[PDB]
């Protein structure tokens, strides 16, 4: 053979994947979760996984194609979970996505019978896998995921508000002329109609945009800063009406929290987690709050001051999502 | 007002785009080449043009919300051409895209005239931008828009077979055990059924595989390397019935392009150019052979020391591609 | 010749680099700036200058031995200012450095009458260029550069307190179990002794820290956290007395604001520049203030509410390098 | 604590880095190789070991300070061994260097002693690591690494001629004005004056120079392409009397291989490994051949296709290295 004529094979050694990130779903945003995983060189090995056959293969050999042009040196799929073994992180992706008119809260029952085959499948095969849950509603399925794989809680994380966050400083940073980088501002609780912007925690360069104006936030404000957080809000409405789904924000978003868990940056982000024994909640909630995230998932959370204002959107928040806990059918 | 309570200007300045790219065509394939330029940092301004208002507008505002994770802070886009003023690299993606089990030589008439009507657009305003003609049948387009556009045949460059060989090297890669970016091979001619794999040029280390086995790529080659060209030839069409069409592999084939341009690489790049002097081609035939880009687009081409079979399997590619285009009238 | 053999020319070879980046001195702060920026593929031109022609030609050779993995394909040098022609940034590094118990201020002789010969230089062969003072004392001399050049005072940037926060933000990080890009912090006034800590603006996710513990940044602070800034003014001694000079955080320094300017990002940074009318200074004092950084240098100043003490230690700083600055003969 | 009243912490972690490199030597080599790999983000924590106390701390206290602009979470150093345990890849650049004029085979004694200390530490805390040795003689020095630590020969690297092939691309590039990334070229046997130009696998996109110049590299050359091997042997000579040492170049070839390893990227690299049983050779003896790099060291070796002058300076760079090489005392 040409392949022996040319090289001297010296170690026989089975390979083992040291930096595996397994995409399950390959819809636009399981695709757009992907080739943002690829252009960032965050993995080593990535598998594909779906139940559609042709397309999985079809997605997978066109990401192959690319190979030249990327730093990832093996990219698998198959509808079977033994392709995902090894992984150090399973991003959830697959699912119903909720229709113009339609709450992401109304996609639960759809998206945890899915949860029902997909969680346990996944588990099996990575024993030092975190879970990066994105389908919706992300706040109840992260829970989902939690109670279906019976995995410890710093390793099960939703997508959350980390988009939320990114939209918010991205309209803060074209309002003020400033890259959205140097924009600081917090959106938490449900990614969804009941998530919270933290006015009090909204600054350039350590200054309060709240002590410069007071009513920032409220229906007085002169420049109706509410507005910001109603597009917010909006946004993933807005693009289906425009385009029929949203990937290449919540792509990029995923690749963000892909980077902080598989690089160990422990940075901060508002992603979904419980939040049982704070702000008063007393149930086993998850919503989003700025946690430390790395290679162990989230190993801490940031206790975020918040005005009674804020507090109570934030319980409202919660007893939202709690009351949809108490719909679920295990 | 707040911004002016919170920050000082002491500049009011607009000013021009330095680095600014403009993709036109919203479809998979635009879209695949606007998030691989986007994850390249390549550009300071991106611009999008299309003729589908929602779904241009949809696609650039997705875009947009994923702003904190780039370094590519102004975003546009438009039907209107005025948008793409002060490109220095303006790509063309757009016109019916290739058919499951069709040849992409059955575009060639509806894109000639799309052509007819964006050229003269582009070029009103970005008279000295580099055209990259993606398009298909991209070799036909390039000679078409180099026609239109009146521009010197340097500026007016095709993706041709930047991506066969990506292609070919990811293929010959899988097969040695070895990463493309170390498996050296071109595909040169159509991006099509009548590519040339240059056989003799193929080698991983400065080894010639034809030097370890003289058969390489032909008939009575008992490893039958040729299927490795065959799988080359196939491959749009393979992807296009298993996911619809293809997009990401020519995404970073284009990105990989637009780097070279704007960094002024001078790499060398199997890209469609006019080879009217060459192989024994007395016509205005454009196809691809290796070729310098930079800057100032095609500055120099690579003369490949072909076969006589090689040679042969050339000068029919450019007959192919020539019977289709003396029969074109605009 | 082999190359016309090898190479068919197409194009005459009018070369205008569009990127260009100049550093000035290949001390061990110019050569770490000039390695960053290297590896940040911010330029398409590298040029050093500097008076030791031996030190030089080795610089720039060693440098020109790792282009292959790099995406600058052109590093020149010459004690000549020509070789500068056309930069878009031009990095002032050169001068007298401070020995171990000397005060960056007692440069300031030394390094105005080598700004009075580089500085006109510059000019001369850059005139669309933003000038990058690193040279100290850098807030004096951004001041110099900017009454020599002719340049309007937004393309005149000191690196100032750049590197002040980022070790400010690295001990705050180490303190917390937090990444610095999560632990928010400003230093300003002078890039010296007199540099301010703003202890209000202090944050991690929007929470106050002196919020937590209003004792934070004072003597009576249990947990000493004015030893965090007393450690960011001693840094650049402490380093001089372990290593000799200080080079690789400065060198990240200068890279992260040549990457705002040479990419337009309108980042918010703390840099040198005018204060005059600010915190009721009336001098032409320059020292940092977060400043909003692109493509034509500091277009925007955010004015930080600062507590009494912190604003009379602002004015203070300022009272500091007016002493120095007012007696300066050029 | 404020660390408590901010953050509620979830676990107590295993905190053993993933991926992590040591950097045996803290001389500018050492800081070149660490400052490389910390910009190409290759792993999540760096470790630096030296017997200069002032020297380790200063240059460890250089690189956090730039953290912030990093993606290195954590930067370590001891002269102790017990900082570099659980390294995927230790890289020894430490010993004596080249003096203006001298030798690397006059380092050999010198460095053989510090190696009898450097490499049982290095075991002891990371038995399952790779050994990059870079220290020179190079190619001696990887198999003393090799026989001290007890490891297969796989997991024992010499950074050998990655560098002198870089050059010599570089230099072929700067003859025909093509990046050197599109220039093809090797240089085998040992990294000093003994090194091999492979002439016959000299190429751009796959045309050999020697086809179009039969007389390439011999003294009937017209062009005298002898002169760039030449130019590749006396570079570190060159670089050495200008400014006194060579570091920049090395520290992005070692960063090179460091990703090819780290990434498991089964990339063609010019390294020093044993060449036992090829090229008539029947010793025990380390220098450059192409080799297949990844995650487990080198697990192949490419066959070159040596003309008869070739492989017999080959077998000369192989019996001046064994000649030293079999009577070392150790
Ligand atoms: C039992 C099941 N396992 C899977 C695995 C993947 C998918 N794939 C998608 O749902 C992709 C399309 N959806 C979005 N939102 O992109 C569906 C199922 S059903
Ligand atoms: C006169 C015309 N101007 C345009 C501009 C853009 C597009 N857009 C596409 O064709 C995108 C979809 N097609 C592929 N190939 O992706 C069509 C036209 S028609
Ligand atoms: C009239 C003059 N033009 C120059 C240009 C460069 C340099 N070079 C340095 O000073 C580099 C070393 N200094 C530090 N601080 O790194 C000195 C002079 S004097
Ligand atoms: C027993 C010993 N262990 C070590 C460890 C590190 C170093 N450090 C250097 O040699 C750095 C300076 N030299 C070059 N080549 O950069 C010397 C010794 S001696
Ligand atoms: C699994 O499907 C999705 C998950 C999240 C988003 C993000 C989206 C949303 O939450 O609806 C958004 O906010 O843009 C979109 C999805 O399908 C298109
Ligand atoms: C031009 O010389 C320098 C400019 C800035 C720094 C940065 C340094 C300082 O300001 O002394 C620091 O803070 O590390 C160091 C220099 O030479 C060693």
């Amino acid at each position: 053979a040409l392949k022996d004529q040319l090289i001297v094979n010296l170690l026989k050694e089975e390979q083992v994947p040291q930096n595996k990130i397994t995409v399950v779903g390959v819809g636009a945003v399981g695709m757009a979760c992907a080739i943002s995983i690829l252009m960032k060189d965050l993995a080593d090995e990535l598998a594909l996984v779906d139940v559609i056959e042709d397309k999985l293969k079809g997605e997978m050999m066109d990401l192959q194609h690319g190979s030249l042009f990327l730093k990832t040196p093996k990219i698998v799929s198959s509808k079977d979970y033994s392709v995902t073994a090894n992984s150090k992180l399973v991003i959830i992706t697959a699912g119903a996505r909720q229709q113009e008119g339609e709450s992401r809260l109304n996609l639960v029952q759809r998206n945890v019978n899915i949860f029902k085959f997909i969680i346990p499948n996944v588990v099996k095969y990575s024993p030092q896998c975190k879970l990066l849950i994105v389908s919706n509603p992300v706040d109840i399925l992260t829970y989902v995921a939690w109670k279906i794989s019976g995995f410890p809680k710093n390793r099960v994380i939703g997508s959350g508000c980390n988009l939320d966050s990114a939209r918010f400083r991205y309209l803060m940073g074209e309002r003020l002329g400033v890259h959205p980088l140097s924009c600081h501002g917090w959106v938490l609780g449900e990614h969804g109609d009941s998530s919270v912007p933290v006015w009090s925690g909204v600054n350039v360069a350590g200054v309060s945009l709240k002590s410069l104006n007071p009513q920032l936030g409220t229906d007085a404000d002169k420049e109706q800063w509410k507005d910001v957080h109603k597009q917010v809000v909006d946004s993933a409405y807005e693009v289906i009406k425009l385009k029929g789904y949203t990937s290449w924000a919540i792509g990029l978003s995923v690749a963000d929290l892909a980077e902080s868990i598989m690089k160990n940056l422990r940075r901060v982000h508002p992603i979904s987690t419980m939040i049982k024994g704070l702000y008063g909640i007393k149930e086993d909630v998850f919503l989003s709050v700025p946690c430390i995230l790395g290679q162990n998932g989230i190993s801490d959370v940031v206790k975020v001051t918040l005005t009674p204002d804020e507090e109570a959107r934030l319980k409202k928040s919660a007893d939202t999502l709690w009351g949809i806990q108490k719909e679920l059918q295990f």
